[PDB]
């Protein structure tokens, strides 16, 4: 948790679209069971990834009006952000080796 920012629709331009550095935004809902599996694997890759990489995490039932702007479907989603665009995308739950090995490949 505490490096990890918890964003609102009010925060995300500044704190995603305007950040220096990559950004993996992790788009999660209430009542998720896929989107709990991945809440500690995310912990653990935000101290690995220290330096190279900020996590952040969005709810979209106190948050309606982002999601719709990416054209979220399934919950959970990861974006990867770079310079404010999408660089990468996942949709789903996965392992803590999954999401290594899409981190290493993308923030090539
Ligand atoms: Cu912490």
């Amino acid at each position: 948790s505490d490096k990890i920012i918890h964003l609102t629709d009010d925060s995300f331009d500044t704190d995603v679209l305007k950040a220096d550095g990559a950004i993996l935004v992790d788009f999660w809902a209430e009542w998720c069971g896929p989107c709990e599996m991945i809440a500690p694997i995310l912990d653990e890759i935000a101290d690995e990834y220290q330096g190279k990489l900020t996590v952040a995490k969005l709810n979209i039932d106190q948050n309606p009006g982002t999601a719709p702007k990416y054209g979220i479907r399934g919950i959970p989603t990861l974006l990867l952000f770079k310079n404010g665009e999408v660089a990468a995308t996942k949709v789903g739950a996965l392992s803590k080796g999954q999401l290594k090995e899409f981190l290493d490949a993308n923030l090539a």
